[PDB]
């Protein structure tokens, strides 16, 4: 993982975060995610080194405000002596005077904001958390089709790549081939190409081509939310029978997230690129609450009436 | 078959037809096509119930005119008692006085029109007949390509369904799949999906998909005049034909082969079809050219 | 109008018809539509020259089937006497022997068929009638878009033509420009090109061009069932609806057609607005009204 | 804001969360974001109700492990007493017996997971937090073109909707028209249609049309990450040579997020949708390091040099 | 080879020439390409039958515009005697006095051109020489994609013809199918359809199709400069593209590609891809080399 | 002209041309175009300095082979003393031994080639003449559409540039925008982007873009033969309905087929440009839509 420095946080949120102290240690490393609540540390119950950004908001300020200036100093000393990467004060932390006082010695980067704890939860916090998100490397081809992230799997190998080329000519977005990586954020799964892969792709008879140099930046994308998995089956699918009524919806879990599963057969005479498109259309349609199969069966019954 | 009612007719021809009597019997069903002519029963020869809309025009208004009001009543009585679905009066029948008076007993729906018997033949009458057209069920795929109705046949159900989707992606019109049906109207042949088919179509890996919800109404069509038939097998100087339900459709037979998409071939067949129908035969042109070259070798 | 000769009828229904007389006059010009019932003439009451094909089915059979041979002979003659362009005999008219003899002296081309009276109504009769349908010349541009016949109007001048070329480039079917004609068949309306127009069209800067030779037969059609009419408005001052639940109509030659008025606007493609109207026409026709769905949705949200 | 229910939470994470108690209350409403640390309340210092999901991890398990049974029951009662919508136990909270016991009355939904608090930060917590993101309504058109979220602004609503329809016919993704709303998530800005707008759009001559029903799901998307902002001007008002060339990319901050800014006039003789597409490609190229303007200038220099080199 | 009659030239540049004197030998053929100078012939040094269109310009005029009248006829005779097909005259000549004189017993066709000696290199000269090009008949498909002449080779009936159809629908140009011919003009190879092939094409299951009447005159082209060759393989290959293959043909080395025809995949798009790759490599970009420099640059993780 | 030197001609054909003598005078200036024939001078009948590249083919070599060694040198001395900028030897001139001996003093650049006389006309001569052609700078947009070079002219800001973009996405080729230059070769006209313009294009409200980097190198081309000219206009007007003939306009001495087209709102200009090309190609093949329309109308009237 790449180290997340305090200055990086600053620069990335210069709109809602202001550095008011500890200017010289803005190079501190944030080694743990989340906006750490440190009441235990403040009450002198815990005393382990702090590796995440600490937060003082309404609650902390209210507690401190009922204590004497001397007491507050003792309390804040318990916190700062633990070397937190930095400390962020919400708009509720109205008077940071005593903090800066105690901080004169430590000089821990102090960041002021006009956001409430709640507003920092889906902004500054969410940002920090995703930098630590677990990422795994896998094989396959990623594209975004009809605004839906699709992961192309199979055994043909180069067959999948040639299929991504087909979709590209249909103006769909290419993310990466073979050497890709995924990561879960919230209840969503995301994929992007590894540095080695980038936008290169091997096509039989052509070798390694640069998709971007060939068809422009209009057909590539840095990342995509994977929501669909398509498995391309070779000519030796004759072990497979195909679903007549796709009333249900098959799934497959990848890195914790469940992905809708489709198994398509490569058939001579028709365009594979367009059978994949139909699957995606199937998916979006079902997600909106419409199932062709079900509707079909209801149609049969409606007609059946002696 | 779906019930044809007197109300349907009226509602369907509001622009040129008006109900002047039998107001409470517009719920009558029409069981026989055509604007029936009732000269036989008028004079009192046939006594069987009339199951079709009877027409009275010039030939009948003049006839009754030279008849006594008693005779005129007897005649109109022999008709109205036969229980006809309705009776239309042409612009010729200028005086329903006696008719209406005699009809206040049976209250048969009486429709008045400003059209002549001839003008009703290609309007009201043709509308009614079409409803009773004989319809037959068959197998295959129905689509309209380049405005040409195309019936796809073959043993492989996969070959057909796949070629169809590819054609849909080419923005051709999808009429129906597998459970289709045809009917004849004049010298033209028409096709449409059965009720259990609508716009559904099975596709390996996806099962049954609603073509219309998948790709929109700009991609489907209720019916199509079948003019061409293409059989799919899992020179061209002659335009092969084949008859279906009494109609002659042009016939093409193409082999599904790897290295080429079936849809593009169907497209080429259709263009070929239109070209030939316009008088241009590629194969012949090729022959004439090759021929002219040899007559140019007469230089030595 | 073009003449409908008996021969043409035979050659057109050779699958269920069979000529058996009047071979020399198959060139008999039909001047009147419909399979005319001639019972009135079979009784001398009416005796005027017949100008339309005559029919004799099960009904006309039972009548002669129980009349004495001199009845048949005398009745049958009063018919041919009028000189009917032709006379078809249903399948139920089994054994025309008596009729064959009386006609054996008349130059009347009689056609036999294996179809009953009912089956002929929506086949042979339909064909004949259609030939006589009323035709009307009008202006405008004709095309079929998404399988829907469309009549472009709006007195926008060649602007219409120019907009049709746009549609043709999107692969829609072209039928005719300027010199067109329409005809009503049943409860449906049809349009096609007049012989002088065919597939020619004037385009500013190129003059009259032949779309068929320019883009091939794949973008033309002989005729279309007209269902929608779009009126293009030039920049010259109106106010457009905000909902569009209405969906107005407009009667043409007896047929009601949906009416759309769209503005020609800069920076946008006119062809696509037209396409959109056709889609709107078809969705609504299927039971889906965007405006109504928008309001229902807006109502549900408030009910909270 | 749509109500966030505990049961909804369990569904999105059936892979790493197991409801172990308080089953009948799974319909509890989560009113406040974040996995709340309840130290202050465990120690009886604060006593306000709780509207967010509380968390008990290593830290809390060790503090309690130090106390006697009665002490823990005391502490645990303080918490459950504040009526939290639910409580999640990290993998470090190895023995929930005492809690389960004290909770036999309150029946608060207790969630168990084998994830460590750190692993929860970017999974369960991220999901929850994002559900409460601040939303602002604004006026404009949202689409995703060439995989890039584009926000269209301008006084002319007609010029905007018409452009939208044209882009739609280009297979770009439609998000919403006129009645839209943006929300910030992390350091990224997102946008979507308000419930009243959905995928409906007003086009003159037609009125309101449902883009989704008209052109299919192929061209709609629920949300997009806004990266580009293009303001369409009615008139074509003009001056600096390097500015009309496009040497440096202009920006604009919206809801705290900096977006690339473009301003283009609507004009006959060219379809607006085409210019939008070009801006997007320009945005991407410059972002990948290639600047047409600067390159154009280098070309001049290179030409001038050879011309000045004998 | 379609004999090149002097007449064909008359109706080829009638907007610059003007047939005068000797209209009897216009039915004469052109056995030799080019616009030969006959200074040797004139002086009698050379005594061989002229097989190509001769030319009397400014130079050969002033040379006789100083010679005696007994000599002018003693030179113009040594030329017309060899029976030259035609004698084009430049503006810097004029006064065909003695010329039309001695030609009264030869009646050899002569013309006048508003052009000058210099304006005949890229006009009359070039046109004539192409007729004599050495054409070779081969089997394949000729198309022009993104401005680049492409020759599609491969076994009979495997998709080649259909592939061209798809290309044509993406607005690329069609030259010929199967019965084609090639020839070298200088240092470039060109391809056209054999007279018998024209723009006709055979589609299995359909027969002979006229691409022109099917998809339009606009997507057909009479000639194309072949620069790329793509061999389509029926049902191994390089994984890299560093080494750009070539394949000699009629003395011209063309860029060579060889790709598989695979079901479901659109062959036409791979053909375009090769052209892009082709144009890309010639501009200075090699996807393979870049891919390698990328791995190496990343392999700098040893720091 | 930028002044053409022999070394530049040598550099241009490094493959089929080898310098075998006179290497220090490779700076000779070619003052006259075309490959000069010098039989007269070889025979000493002419004695004026040669300012163009001379040529020795099968004829010259064949003549020398029959003469004696002393005579060959005399003949060559006559040629060489006229100081031609250079001499090119065809594939037929297989033995330059004697020429080199004599050229030992004059040291005139000698170029051995593998080309035949007939081949040189396409290669070397064309180049030389191209280098002597007059290059004029002009405004407009150059594209190759369906293989035809098209020059789009008109006022600035009407949309000429944007049009190239829609064409490019149809897979046509872009050559240059605004700063273009043309030059004539015989009766044909050529155009290309000026070096300062290359494939850059300015789009109002956007700035400078690079077509190659925006839409791909594939859809761009260096040079094109201009065959038709199209002047686009903005309106606020009746156009020729017939146009029985292909209008023309002279540009740098070359008559181009001329089209005058309006930029109509809502309509795609690019497609009107494609129609002109199609129209152009059609008429050149012998088909004129208006004329066909005219005859069609006459025939109809004739059927009276």
């Amino acid at each position: 993982m790449k180290k997340l420095l305090v200055k990086e946080l600053i620069e990335q949120f210069q709109d809602c975060v202001n550095l008011i102290d500890g200017h010289t240690n803005t190079s501190n490393v944030i080694r743990v995610p989340g906006l750490k609540r440190v009441v235990f540390e403040m009450l002198g119950l815990f005393s382990s080194q702090i590796g995440s950004v600490a937060i003082l908001g309404k609650r902390e300020f209210g507690f401190l405000s009922q204590k004497t200036l001397v007491e507050q100093q003792q309390i804040l000393h318990n916190l700062l002596k633990l070397n937190p990467p930095a400390i962020i004060l919400t708009k509720s932390f109205t008077d940071p005077t005593v903090l800066l006082q105690v901080n004169q010695t430590y000089q821990v980067p102090i960041l002021k904001t006009d956001f409430f704890s709640t507003e920092l939860s889906f902004t500054v916090e969410t940002y920090i958390n995703e930098q630590f998100a677990t990422v795994a490397q896998i094989h396959g081809v990623l594209l975004e089709v009809f605004g839906v992230g699709v992961l192309l799997t199979g055994r043909s190998g180069i067959g999948k790549s040639e299929c991504a080329l087909d979709l590209i000519n249909k103006n769909h977005l290419f993310v990466g081939d073979d050497a890709i990586e995924i990561y879960r954020l919230g209840n969503r799964l995301f994929g992007r190409a590894q540095e080695v892969a980038k936008k290169f792709m091997e096509i039989r008879g052509l070798g390694i081509i640069n998709v971007e140099r060939f068809y422009g930046l209009q057909i590539t994308k840095q990342r995509t939310e994977i929501q669909l998995m398509v498995n391309l089956l070779s000519l030796e699918k004759t072990t497979v029978t195909f679903e007549r009524l796709g009333t249900e919806l098959k799934k497959q879990r990848l890195l914790g997230v469940d992905l809708s599963f489709y198994e398509i057969p490569i058939s001579p005479g028709r365009k594979t690129s367009e059978i994949i498109e139909s699957a995606v259309i199937d998916f979006k349609l079902k997600h909106s609450g419409y199932n062709s199969a079900l509707d079909f069966i209801e149609n049969q019954k409606a007609i059946l009436k002696r």
